């Protein structure tokens, strides 16, 4: 029996009591139901209401049929879908847009089209798996187009319009399966040369100058003299090059993408947010892909055509996502012969591509290769510390270091920015172990594997030269100048240091584990396989004095200034009188200073961000560098006030020198003599703050009834709970290995330190560091000697073998 | 004009060129649509699909329909709503359960009531604010109910019926205005007592022996025998104090409740999934209470009915967030007397709630107070150390620290757990500071306030002392004993000590800033203003002392004990042999161990989470543990082997004794001499690891066209970007202020540490420690004194004054 609920929705409070019995008795609802005249007004409103349908509505029900698609439920995507399209094609006469109107009458009739599609695979006509909306690309004109542009030949439909369409495809290994192609492909076009610029979160400056120097390195390439030894022939001749090159703009995400990015886009015809808008409404896409041929005017002079295919995506990941698409998909259905990887900012000199391809060309043994990496205008601004400093390092790191590794064929690291490779040598494996991660959860890999995160580089490099049965090497060209931009503060240069150090510590680990690969599996000549012996040496010499250099600086600093002040050790002044307080005060406030400073430093790198903490790494740094200047000249005034011996020039000259010597014999002096100073004060600071901020961060890295409906409720609950475990259980391990290799590392440092200044004096130790010192130098000089040697001899050399 | 666009969908891959001229010409489109045919399949066969409705699929229109609603969107609200109600009502008479069609066929009624008010509205004939679904509370038969139970009286309606209502409150406040009702004010009775039980993620024997401890203490008053002067009267006499108690259970979230405490709570007659799941379908509640008069049965006892009310909240928030929803909605409508505050799993003893009333009705210048909370089955399992140090820290602070701050009618933290309040001294701004966090959000705050988290107790119990125009001060009653539940290993208790320590720390801080208030506003005795003034000073003192107790206590265990062996002045032997290493190796020892423990365990604490660094902790304890038992042995061994002074004798009482002397005092010695021991071997460990962990973690806390489409788009995505700026910008802030706390902390202990022991003596430093410890225990020895003295001699001299 119903009790008196007729007005129970409309009144602010009622309470009733709903017995479980024997259900309701019938003839009783429908009394109920016939006696209420109020639903007849509603019905009628809501009618009335929903005669008019609006665009918003219509998207909002396909994005709704893409979700249900999604979760494989197939007549309610039916429906939702019918009612998307009739909608969007009642709306479609209303707008006044032209552009607007053509755009949803296509995609109702798309959409009307996939559901008879549909219809037909549910009754059974169609026997298909996994079906999916049919893929549809829409070439519109572009907004923007110069009429006073002049260029080598463009048709038409080529130079006027841009063509867009959305990709589902959830692995890119399945990119050319689905039946996506590209504009190249489809007008017969063979590029041989692709070149990779990731983007996330930038200016348009930066992809203006992006843009204006790949423009003009192909202009370069064009203006090639024919009939020249030094000429590169083929497919990379003149007036024709612009059409065998072909470059992939890959975003990183809709959300983080800078607004005026977005505009400069759409001004040069690759972005328009109507056609995103519309044609992606019910496809659930994961990326969203358009294609032009662009053409750029600087100042008076037009550029060259550049065929452009811009892919965005809808969600946010990481680089090594956007490698993923780029190199899977695009490479493996194009299949050029190079592929040149690139970040935004890039900007390259004119030389750059035609001296890689003629590597490349030439030496025919080559699996990868990358330039040199300059910063943009060092000689500018040139009272920046910071600046001044990285600039020193980059240009010494590249000479010696790239030189050495260069001589053996065997590149540690691929810079990521303006390197790189055939698709011939990384086509299988090598690009298999690359992208593991992305393709196997980081719970079966480990948290050894899982830490190496940002050290893909080195990864595909010691894969390219260890696959089996090829022989591949890597090699560095000189001439291949790239200008970057760096940091102008200590913070950012902080935050940017984590994942170098990072990567760089887990993939040596990784490449010292694996170097039996080679001889093992890979398929090298004898002498090859000798120096890759002697290289492992040296590299494992390299790496543990490495692993000890805060205690090195350490006691190197104690010893030779504080107990030379002490001990009457100092040359240039005596220390004989004084009242033996002022003897022990030097070195007492040294080591208060010295464990004050590291031990504040680790607290805060442990700790928190380092973009609140400026002013402490700031403070931390100056004190750093001002005890690392006073050490430097009390060190110059000890050299030259002792008379001076044989052992004694050697010494230094194998010490210090060599960067000198070998700048000298690059040419590239002047740098040098301007940035040593700069250098010098900031050793200290870049050891100790960065190792210790790199170890510290380690962990950061990426129809049913009711009893059918209660059954879902709870099993979707018992999923999220166990999601939610594994998460936890994954950090928690990601956690403690990254805290027992600080501890390790830590203590390590403080305990050789300590034996070595209780046990040990400075006569009996400071001789084995001279010694350890100047054996690495000397590696280092001898391996930039033999490069020197190589590009200048080899090429007119090759002619006799 | 169109292309050929007939088969795009179908297709896997079409090309098409939609030209943007000047819209397709008009009476070709209707061509192309009646042209095709299997649009009158397709739409055949979903007409045939959406003939027969699904629960589910009601359900899931409706949930639309309180979002579209919450959005302030009403047509579409009001469309949504009419689809699910008359969804509803045809599904109701398929279902063969009477109670799932019975409460179907109710919900349906009630929608399209609602849908009818909705309509007037939206037509202007009714003029209301943010209309909403009326309240409707449905009471339905209990699935269990036990013929063989023997109760006082019950009426059938009240015995046999479970009462359910969902409420959408989202400020608590309006809980009355809104209209909601509580079955006790509607049966008419008005309880004069209200117990909070919060619950989260909890097994069904904590809640079932809360429950059953509730029950027992019910019966205790209820056997309470009349014409007594120590008997209560009035509201809690007997045969009748069942009426005047009601008990709410306050849930956490449904997500994280543990599914066998909610198969418990159906057994018992308080939760249905079923009615839960219908009721709450287009409402959208905040909340979902349950109540009913439950009727317990242990073993052949049948316990006496308690009115319960359980309050289940649909998300997840924090325990001051259920303490809000429980004071303001629940007090704020009945109004009661006083207001008692537990958790799940404190068991209490018969007499507890007996004593609290007594105080509070004898005493009656009482606003608020708190019971002893001990620790169950400390004999048991008396191996494990940890249990009976935590046995013996309990038991000492309520001795000392909670009767001398009784002595002074100011008790600086209630527990929390089993507390009790008045509801007349904590109405108006207590509790509005009380839940200034959940009314401001953080970053108008500040870090200093919203770091102050978990310390919310401290908060209450200072506003309602310094409470303006009032003269309200705390008791603690001792015989009020409740029986807590501990960790049973080191890494649980790490865990649990950092929410106690930080919210120790700050609330402290904020008590000593603001106990100015107690003279400028409040209004109490000269004679009460004076004694907050020694107590005041009292409080500086002890909390000076304890914010240098790491370095105090590595100064006393250094200078005693290694610098006894090394400079010969232990007495139970002679040093003065030996060849001089020994002498330096054990200090050298020591301070090696010292600070290597303490850089492993800074590491550690601001590094990773407790729970996987397991073995560490523990070795760290056992070090210290080991290093303290060898310290005491020694020097027990060093004052036994002095022949004793006046100065020795009376510093070793009030140092040691005192513990001692104040537990025979009041009975509870047996317990001291058990865990002295244990409590011993943790002092290190307590100290440094507890307050390390603590300050490391400080940061853990909480119609339209096309253009209006994309300027909503573009707003959403704007609002988005700032909303994590602000998040950013806010735990930045955070971040900072717990870094720069934790250095001036570790610093200012380092610092002092080092000086007084390079430019200080033993025997100038050891007398002043000497001092500061016998002063402080001889005040705390004094307060335990009173306490007792007050509480067993004002009851028999209460006549005279
Ligand atoms: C630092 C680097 C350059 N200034 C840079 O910042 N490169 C970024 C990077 O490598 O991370 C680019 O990576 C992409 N990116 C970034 C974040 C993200 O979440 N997703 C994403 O795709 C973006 O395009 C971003 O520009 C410089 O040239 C350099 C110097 C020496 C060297 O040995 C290597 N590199
Ligand atoms: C530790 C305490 C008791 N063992 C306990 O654990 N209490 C919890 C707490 O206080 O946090 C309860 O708080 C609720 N809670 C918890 C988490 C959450 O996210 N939400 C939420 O509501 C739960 O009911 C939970 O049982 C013990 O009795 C005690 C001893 C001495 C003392 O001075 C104070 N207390």
């Amino acid at each position: 029996p119903p009790p008196s609920i007729r007005s129970c929705g409309s009144q602010q409070y009622v309470t009733s009591y709903i017995p479980t019995g024997a259900a309701f008795p019938p003839s009783s609802v429908q009394d109920m139901i016939s006696s209420m005249k109020s639903y007849a007004s509603a019905t009628d409103l809501v009618r009335t209401y929903s005669e008019i349908p609006s665009v918003e509505e219509a998207l909002s029900t396909l994005d709704r049929a893409a979700a249900a698609l999604n979760a494989r439920r197939y007549r309610d995507a039916l429906k939702l879908y019918l009612e998307g399209g009739y909608a969007m094609a009642n709306v479609a006469e209303r707008q006044a847009n032209p552009k607007i109107c053509n755009l949803l009458t296509s995609k109702g009739f798309e959409t009307l089209n996939w559901c008879a599609r549909l219809c037909d695979w549910i009754e059974g006509r169609i026997k298909e798996k996994h079906p999916r909306p049919g893929v549809h690309k829409v070439g519109i004109p572009v907004s923007n187009w110069d009429e006073d542009w002049v260029g080598p030949f463009m048709d038409e439909e080529e130079a006027r319009r841009m063509w867009y369409t959305p990709v589902y495809c959830p692995h890119p290994i399945d990119f050319s399966n689905l039946g996506y192609r590209l504009r190249c492909v489809e007008t017969g076009r063979r590029p041989r040369l692709m070149i990779c610029i990731t983007m996330y979160n930038e200016g348009p400056q930066q992809l203006k100058a992006t843009l204006k120097k790949l423009a003009n390195n192909l202009a370069y390439l064009k203006e090639q003299m024919p009939g020249d030894e030094k000429s590169l022939t083929g497919a990379f001749a003149g007036d024709d090059v612009w059409q065998n090159v072909l470059v992939c703009i890959v975003a990183d995400g809709r959300e983080q993408v800078h607004p005026k990015t977005l505009d400069y886009l759409e001004a040069i015809g690759l972005y328009d947010e109507d056609l995103l808008t519309i044609n992606s409404a019910g496809i659930g896409a994961q990326c969203h892909l358009f294609e032009h041929t662009l053409q750029l005017s600087v100042n008076g002079k037009c550029l060259l055509p550049i065929q452009t295919v811009f892919a965005l995506k809808e969600n946010k990941a990481s680089k090594l996502d956007s490698h993923h698409w780029y190199f899977n998909a695009f490479a493996e259905q194009i299949q050029p012969e190079y592929t040149a990887v690139m970040d935004v900012g890039t900007m390259l000199t004119k030389s750059a591509l035609y001296h890689l391809l003629f590597a490349f060309e030439r030496n025919h043994q080559i699996g990868g290769a990358c330039g040199q990496l300059t910063v943009d205008n060092p000689f500018e601004n040139l009272s920046n510390w910071v600046i001044s400093a990285q600039h020193f390092e980059y240009k010494i790191s590249n000479i010696l270091d790239k030189s050495l590794e260069s001589c053996f064929g065997f590149i540690s690291v691929l810079p990521g920015a303006f390197s790189a490779y055939r698709y011939e040598a990384i086509r299988g494996a090598p690009l298999d172990a690359y992208f593991q991660t992305l393709n196997i959860e980081l719970d079966v890999l480990g948290p050894f594997i899982g830490n190496m995160y940002l050290a893909e580089d080195r990864i595909l490099s010691f894969e390219v030269v260890a696959r089996k049965n090829c022989n591949w090497t890597m090699h560095y060209v000189k001439d291949a100048v790239a200008r970057t931009d760096v940091p102008h503060d200590l913070v950012g240069l902080i935050s940017q240091r984590k994942r170098w150090l990072n990567g760089a510590f887990f993939a040596t680990l990784f490449s010292i584990w694996n170097w039996g690969r080679i001889y093992s599996e890979s398929k090298h000549t004898f002498v090859r396989k000798m120096a890759f012996l002697v290289f492992y040496v040296y590299h494992l010499l390299y790496t543990a004095f490495g692993f000890f250099l805060p205690a090195n600086l350490y006691l190197a600093l104690f010893f030779i200034v504080f107990q030379g002040f002490q001990q009457n050790r100092l040359e240039f002044i005596d220390t004989s009188e004084y009242s033996q307080t002022v003897l022990d005060c030097a070195v007492y406030i040294y080591n208060f200073s010295y464990l004050f400073g590291l031990l504040m430093l680790i607290i805060i790198g442990l700790g928190n961000n380092p973009k609140h903490m400026k002013l402490t790494y700031y403070f931390v740094g100056a004190v750093f560098g001002l005890m690392m200047m006073l050490s430097s000249l009390v060190g110059a005034g000890i050299f030259f006030s002792t008379p001076a011996t044989v052992h004694s020039i050697v010494v230094s000259i194998l010490t210090v020198g060599v960067y000198f010597i070998a700048s000298a014999l690059h040419g590239e002096v002047h740098h040098i003599f301007m940035t040593f100073t700069h250098y010098t004060a900031l050793i200290p600071s870049f050891v100790n703050i960065f190792t210790i901020y790199s170890f510290c961060n380690l962990q950061d890295l990426s129809k049913g009834d009711f009893k059918d409906v209660i059954a879902k409720r709870r099993a979707l609950e018992e999923l999220r709970r166990e999601e939610k475990e594994r998460v936890e259980n994954r950090k928690k391990n990601f956690e403690a290995f990254r805290t027992n290799v600080l501890l390790t590392w830590a203590f390590s440092n403080l305990i050789f330190a300590l034996f070595v200044v209780y046990f040990a004096s400075s006569s009996t130790y400071m001789p084995v560091l001279y010694i350890f010192v100047a054996s690495l130098n000397t590696c280092r000089l001898l391996g930039s000697i033999g490069h020197w040697v190589y590009i200048h001899t080899e090429g007119l050399r090759g002619r006799v073998i």
